[PDB]
C-alpha cells in the first residue's frame, strides 16, 4: 500500500498506537495521534514531531483524515468515528496495514478462550521444523513490529476489535476457537454481534478450522469444503479416552498420547487439536509439529502455579478474563481442601450467573474486588467477602489458608480498572503469594 502525501489520523495513544507512529515515520509519513483519554498510557513515549490530541477525539482531524487508523480498544461506534465513516473516510486498524504489506502466510486465530495457548503452539511447531516465525498480535507483541522480509510464517492471535476494522486478511488457515459471552460494553446488539466480528477471520481463509461442538465457530454460510474441523468426542481432529488414558486422534489414526503432553485439561487438548489442525494447513511437517505439542510447558498467567508450599498451591489465572475462561478453571478442579477464588475487576457487562454452578458445597470462598465485586460476590453471599482491591483480598484470605487448600486467582473480568495490564495482576499476585505462602 501507498500512504505518501496522505493525512492520516491514529486513535489510540496505546501499544497498538505507537507502534502504528512507527510505522508510518519508517515510510516518510508523519501522522497525527488522538486519544479520548487525558493522560493514556502511550503518551510519554510519543515521537516530538508527532501532533497529539487528548482528552476527547479531534473532530476536527478525523473529518479531514485520507486514512483513520483504529486501535482496537476504540468502538467504531464512538459518535466521531461513526460520523467519519458516514463521511466515506477509510478507517483500518493495526491488523489491516500488517494484512497489506506481509509476503509469508498467516496463520489466524481468534476465539473467546484458548488463543494466545494456540497461537503459542503454533508458533512452537514451526520453529520445530525450522522455520522464520512471526508470533504476535492480540497475544501483545502489535503485528506490525513482526514485518520482516525473512519471515516464513507469520501466526497472528486475533481479538474481535481487530477483526472488525480488517478487510485484507488471506489466512492460510483461520479458527474460531469457541465463542462465549465477552466484550458486551463494546457490542450492544449482544453475542450474534460478537460472533460476527470473529466470524469475519474466516473470509478469503483458505483453510477454515472449525470447533466441532460449538456452532457459533462455524463460518457464515455454514460449514464448506474449506473446514476442517476439531473437538471432544468428533471431528476430523477428536480425542479419545481410553482406560485412563487420553490419544490426540486425526481421521481415525492416534497421533499422540497426551501424557507426554506438559499441558492437561481437556480443553488444552482441544487446544493441541486446533493447533495441529492449522500447523498441518500451513504445510508444517507433523512429526516436528507433535514434537512441538511435548515440549511446550504453557504461558505466564494462564493457570500458572506461582507458588507449592507447606501443601497449598497459589494458582495465577489472571488471562481468565472473561466467564468461560473461569469456568475451564473451575470445570473439574480437584482440590483436597478449600478453594480460595479471587474474582473481580472490570466485568465488561459480563453475566457472571453460569458460574454459580461452580460455588456450592462446603469447600469453596470467594474473595471479591475491583470495580463488580459486588456483582461478584452475589453469585454466593454467604460465602463470600467483598474488598476494593485485590491485595486487600490476599491479606484477607491468607490467614484462612489450610494444608491441601488452593488460592486460585482466576477473576472473570478485564484488569484495567485497577491495573495497567493483566500481566501486572498476575505479578502482584505472585509477589503477594510468595509474601503471604512462603517462610
Ligand atoms: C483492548 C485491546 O484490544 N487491547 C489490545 C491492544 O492493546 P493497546 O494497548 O493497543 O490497547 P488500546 O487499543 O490502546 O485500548 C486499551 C484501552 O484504552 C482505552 N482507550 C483507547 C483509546 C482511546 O482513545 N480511549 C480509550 O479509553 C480502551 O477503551 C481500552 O480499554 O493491542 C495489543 C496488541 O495487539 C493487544 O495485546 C491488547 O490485548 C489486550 C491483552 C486485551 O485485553 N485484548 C482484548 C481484546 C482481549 O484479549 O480480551
Ligand atoms: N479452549 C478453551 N476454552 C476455555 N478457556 C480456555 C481455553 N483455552 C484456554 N482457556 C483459558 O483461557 C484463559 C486464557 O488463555 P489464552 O490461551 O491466553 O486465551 P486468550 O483467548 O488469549 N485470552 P481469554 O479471552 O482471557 O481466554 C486462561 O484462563 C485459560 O485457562
Ligand atoms: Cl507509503
Ligand atoms: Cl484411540
Ligand atoms: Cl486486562
Ligand atoms: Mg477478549
Amino acid at each position: 500500500a501507498d500512504y505518501q502525501g496522505k493525512n492520516v489520523v491514529i486513535i489510540g495513544l496505546g501499544l497498538t498506537g505507537l507502534s502504528c507512529v512507527d510505522f508510518f515515520l519508517a515510510r516518510g509519513v508523519t501522522p497525527r495521534v488522538m486519544d479520548t483519554r487525558m493522560t493514556p498510557p502511550g503518551l510519554d513515549k510519543l515521537p516530538e514531531a508527532v501532533e497529539r490530541h487528548t482528552g476527547s477525539l479531534n473532530d476536527e482531524w478525523l473529518m479531514a483524515a485520507d486514512l483513520i487508523v483504529a486501535s482496537p480498544g476504540i468502538a467504531l461506534a464512538h459518535p466521531s468515528l461513526s460520523a467519519a465513516a458516514d463521511a466515506g473516510i477509510e478507517i483500518v486498524g493495526d491488523i489491516e496495514l500488517f494484512c497489506r504489506e506481509a509476503q509469508a502466510p498467516i496463520v489466524a486465530i481468534t476465539g473467546s478462550n484458548g488463543k494466545s495457548t494456540v497461537t503459542t503452539l503454533v508458533g512452537e511447531m514451526a520453529k520445530a521444523a525450522g522455520v522464520n516465525v512471526g508470533v504476535g498480535g492480540n497475544i501483545g507483541l502489535p503485528a506490525l513490529m513482526l514485518l520482516d522480509d525473512e519471515c516464513e510464517l507469520y501466526v497472528l492471535e486475533l481479538s474481535s476489535f481487530q477483526l472488525e476494522t480488517t478487510s485484507s486478511l488471506q489466512a492460510v488457515a483461520a479458527t474460531i476457537l469457541n465463542v462465549t459471552e465477552d466484550h458486551m460494553d463494546r457490542y450492544p446488539f449482544g453475542l450474534q454481534q460478537y460472533r460476527a466480528a470473529k466470524l469475519r477471520i474466516y473470509e478469503n481463509a483458505k483453510v477454515c478450522v472449525v470447533n466441532a461442538d460449538d456452532a457459533l465457530t462455524m463460518p457464515i454460510r455454514g460449514a464448506d469444503e474449506r473446514c476442517v474441523s476439531f473437538g471432544v468426542n468428533m471431528g476430523d481432529y477428536h480425542l479419545n479416552h481410553q482406560q485412563g488414558e487420553t490419544w490426540l486422534r486425526v481421521k481415525g489414526e492416534k497421533v499422540l498420547n497426551v501424557k507426554e503432553m506438559k499441558l492437561s485439561g481437556q480443553h488444552n487438548y482441544t487446544n493441541a487439536l486446533a493447533a495441529l489442525a492449522l500447523a498441518d494447513a500451513a504445510g508444517l511437517p507433523r512429526a516436528s509439529s507433535l514434537k512441538a505439542l511435548t515440549t511446550f510447558t504453557g504461558l505466564p498467567h494462564r493457570f500458572e502455579v506461582v507458588l507449592e508450599h507447606n501443601g497449598v498451591r497459589w494458582i495465577n489465572d489472571s488471562k481468565a478474563t472473561n466467564v468461560g475462561s473461569t469456568e475451564a478453571a473451575l470445570n473439574g478442579l480437584h482440590v483436597d481442601g478449600t478453594l480460595h477464588l479471587l474474582l473481580g475487576g472490570d466485568g465488561k457487562s459480563a453475566d457472571f450467573s453460569p458460574l454459580a454452578r461452580y460455588l456450592n458445597g462446603d469447600n469453596v470462598r470467594l474473595y471479591c474486588f475491583g470495580r463488580d465485586g459486588a456483582q461478584l460476590a452475589a453469585l454466593r453471599p454467604e460465602v463470600a467477602e467483598q474488598t476494593e482491591t485485590m491485595e486487600q483480598a490476599m491479606r484477607l484470605l491468607a490467614p484462612r489458608v489450610q494444608p491441601g487448600d488452593m488460592v486460585l486467582l482466576s477473576p472473570a473480568c478485564a484488569s484495567l480498572d485497577q491495573f495497567k495490564n493483566f500481566e501486572q495482576r498476575g505479578n502482584e499476585f505472585a509477589r503477594l503469594a510468595k509474601e503471604l505462602g512462603g517462610h
